[PDB]
């Protein structure tokens, strides 16, 4: 019990140190504000989700958004935290050294310039946006409590191993080489791969809206888009700002070049979808666009010049533009929107972030790296694709087998098959279920939940 | 004049001495940040009264919340923060002397790791908080001149000797040793009470709306109430992160305790719901389940083991969520949401403050406590329930002086008896009030006040 | 190559020196974090101009506020930054130098406590600002193209000169002693004056929504007013705050004179409004005067004393509430309210930092000012004269000669003469333009652009 900085274990004893001398405050109070900003996405993506949707979904992203916040909350402080970030891990794995937050306090985190605390808030927000992304991704005719349980089973085995590979202390993808500035692969490419099982194991094949001559776009709320488009890169400014995790200027630096790819990723989208329309100016475009080029610079905000951001925007823009279109080749609408920008979009920003990534860049704050082909460091790029590939068969093979596993138990099934379900307009033809006579979710105080034909 | 620092006035002279000299500037820039986001709480409180509502208020709360904010902070400026927060208090009030902030600058604050000034805009916060929960809780039928005017009276004498006795240089909660972190007694059990001394003299008796078998959820506009809970959690950051006054990693943790308990608030409430509805998922209920955590954990975020702020999310959850019913035992509608999470979630986190609070945890950043019995310091708890008594008392008792003593008075009289008020379908009748045909706050460019009968 | 701090260019070599080490870091922090504020301004100012419209606009100014974040965030990156804060200058512009932020990195910036990086990050957010008041005073039958394209030449040509004046290395004003906290020069009176001419040269004659017996408040979305007002007065904390450039207590004192004038200037405008007409209590004008008294305070927020900055609130508020009146003797609507709240709240504003400007203030971080009457420093008057008759100057004609340059071009021409555009309502009667059968921006995948009737 001397209680000096040890580095493990809390840190030290409150009584006999102060913990906080080990890190510099202004360090610590931008990723506490960072944190908080990251917070705002969750909603923003239910908003943004909402919002585009082309079917009337019975369950309510935006709301959603808030559920989801609640069940990654608890399970990052379950065992969340210490599968990605505990301090003895393997290198495929954390441990359950911090269950339930044990001794998560002052020692320097796998980032050193905070205490794991704050690491700890920090992260989790990201582990609360990819959430929200996968339920996105899973909401038509979902079932809320088997929804609850798979977002409490996905994110401890597809997103914690994922995130350990990326950011943990020993993880396999960090030793190799690869970049990852803010989390790309475990958030963006990892949600977007898990939605692709969705769509093409739950989804509705054939679906209307995806089949013959159909509009592209056709939102439920573009206020919704809006809102939600506003509320991801307000907080985006901590989601790439805060991934230096310190006050040093490469933080600004970030988050210039996440405004530019946002801003030429909007305008590419609607400059793309002009001429392919013949002179139509599309709203869903731009705002996806946004969101294609603040996807597209997370791998690379903090090791790109400012001037290539805008690769990140036009490329990621054009590309994903084109991915939205195969929802008509395979005539499928659930979870393949979340797929195009977070799949694709991710796996874009992973590859040119190979290209692009500078060695002066990243030594703004003294990090080191090899960098990419703008230092001829050529095997950048495959360093790149080998945490794309892992990721891929990582996230599309277990969330596959989640989905099918659920759906062959009765009580856990997510999505009810279509001959099973009970019709809302029969439904609310019932005195014991009269509640699904309103179909709209605004003075609803009951989610209009599938019910078994059964009953 | 030799202008040195002094701690006292304005802290010195600015042409003499750097008064800046006197803090860490990480310090300062964590509390200037929480005061921006409890400032989005302001309208947070709105959308969500707004949103849950059971009757069709004819004043728009998210706009009243922004009313809120304008009155408490000229009665901030002109006398509140003086009463709370001057440095020459009594045990149960402060003074004048910071009337119209007068030499409020660079002197430690009452929480001296801030200057005086930078304290003033932090805490003129909460009392704006406290208002729109006040306006709320009042909103029914409120004339819009008298509301402004309670407001004014009701935090000058309601709100600031509550306040300087949690807060207060010398009050004497602190001198008992009270624990409240960041103002459960001030903000939420004294806005509970005052709503409770609303709902009993003011509030409509044999209220359809909670009579007979009637929905107990029946909410206005699930949107707002989702986006008002959205702005809440967002804000809390800085409510609870803030109320250490530091930059130390104490501020992480009390927004790790935040975060997960209102996670576990909301899942609980919305777990109770469904037990007691027979399977219904109710989306107002994750909503109030968050807000109890949040209200729950606020006296001890700064205080408690991270493993125990879920008890601070499940039993204030649990306790709210059959609090709410007493509503139809007394048929009292008006006023008695903000009593059920504020005053009952307040109490109940108050209480188990005394219970959980940990020397170890205050001692994160060098704060000194007894702690709670967490430590065996049994009488924590009774220092905890003479705060909850004391502030019962005040607010309830003076709320109802004020609410009374305005109802005798014809122009400040708040509510119009039911007898005496004009209906909006006779106005809409009438030409000289013609815009009352418009029932809806939308498109509608003026408040529909109430009007005596007789004009 | 020794790479040491030279204040140019990029401050020295990454490789050889910290960069980070010439500032302080929590001055750093919360210039990011007012950065990451006042971008959520961009949404505010379109949610506020589309919530207060009493005309339908075809483009939605909520999502057009995207469409300008874009557009300013590529400007400012191509030349807008280098325009006006380039270190190597004149005194009425800046140069190229930095065209596509080349070299902006770690050098001290005009503003000596934040690097080039973030002060590029900060500033780029006022020029967003000023570019989604200019879309809002001129979205009336706007078409989407030649706005984009007028925004970029605005931007280049009206906004950086003058803020080079205002804030550049060498700027003019800068010298003479003109007073301009937080940029109401180049940001309101400049976006005021140029809505003048747009309402002048494009806007509607003999109106019928300002002409006769007309309300003077009709507004879209009562909700879209607060939400812009929550939005607006949340970011100009960041806006006033950050103005500093540092952590300092000024930047406190700045955020408390922000929120008091607002607050005092929302219940001005509304006790006027009361008065006006006859007993009525306008939802409306409580939301503009807080943003007169927003932009009021502006010019002053770090220079005047605090009890002054009710000053701030009340006057603008009175005097702008009476220009809106204008509107109905001209018979113009498009483009006035932003004329009033800006041009006439920021030139008064101006005017009035002249009188109240106090060197003690000013001197709470180390800024050295002669003052103003507060200090019988007469002469600041007409400094303060001479800024506003050059901004006016500047802004008006500049403006102008660009609406009739591109007026005169067909494919640039902004607005489409009365005569030459068709109805929506024919245009829906056409297959190959059917989509303007739907006039609700919230379920039209496309902007309802003027279309010629040549076509």
């Amino acid at each position: 019990m001397s209680g000096q900085f040890t580095g493990t274990g809390t840190g030290g004893d409150v009584f006999k140190v102060d913990l906080n001398e080990q890190f510099d405050r202004a360090d610590m109070v931008w990723i506490g504000t960072a944190s908080v900003l990251v917070w705002i996405m969750i909603p923003g993506v239910g908003l943004l989700y909402s919002g585009i949707s082309r079917k009337k979904h019975a369950l309510s992203l935006m709301w959603a958004a808030l559920m989801a916040a609640c069940v990654a909350a608890f399970q990052w402080f379950w065992w969340g935290y210490s599968l990605v970030f505990a301090h003895n891990g393997s290198v495929f794995l954390g441990t359950l050294q911090n269950f339930c937050l044990k001794d998560v306090l002052g020692a320097p985190s796998i980032v050193k310039t905070v205490p794991d605390i704050l690491f700890c808030l920090y992260q989790g927000m990201f582990a609360a946006v990819t959430a929200i992304l996968m339920a996105g991704a899973g909401c038509e005719r979902a079932r809320l409590g088997p929804m609850m349980v798979f977002l409490f089973i996905w994110l401890t085995v597809v997103y914690c191993p994922i995130a350990y590979w990326t950011w943990g202390g020993n993880g396999w993808l960090v030793s190799l080489g690869a970049l990852d500035f803010a989390g790309g692969g475990p958030v963006h490419e990892n949600s977007g791969f898990a939605a692709l099982a969705y769509s093409l194991w739950l989804g509705k094949r054939h679906d209307p809206v995806a089949k013959g001559k159909v509009p592209k776009y056709k939102p439920h709320s573009v206020s919704s888009i809006v809102m939600g488009t506003i509320f991801l890169w307000f907080g985006w400014y901590g989601f790439n700002g805060g991934s230096t995790g310190n006050s040093s200027m490469r933080s600004w630096y970030a988050c210039v070049n996440t405004n530019l790819a946002a801003a030429t990723g909007g305008l590419t989208w609607m400059l793309v979808d002009w001429f392919r329309t013949g002179g139509k100016w599309s709203t869903v475009g731009l705002c996806m666009g946004a969101i294609a080029g603040l996807v597209g610079i997370t791998p690379a905000a903090g090791y790109v010049p400012v001037y290539t951001s805008v690769i990140f925007g036009i490329v990621p823009a054009i590309i994903c533009n084109f991915a939205v279109d195969l929802k008509d080749l395979l005539q499928i609408d659930d979870g393949m929107d979340v797929w195009a920008l977070h799949c694709v979009g991710g796996f874009v920003g992973n590859f040119m972030t190979g290209l692009f990534a500078a060695d002066y860049v990243a030594m703004i704050d003294g990090t080191e790296i090899d960098g990419g082909w703008m230092n001829h460091h050529w095997k950048q790029l495959g360093y790149q694709l080998a945490g794309s590939c892992a990721v891929a068969a990582w996230s599309f093979t277990v969330t596959s087998i989640i989905l099918l596993a659920m759906d062959r138990i009765p009580f856990l099934r997510i999505r009810l098959h279509e001959d099973e379900e009970m019709l809302g307009t029969d439904l609310a033809q019932i005195g014991e279920y009269a509640y699904y006579a309103d179909d709209d979710p605004e003075t609803n105080p009951y989610v209009l939940e599938p019910i078994r034909s059964t009953t």
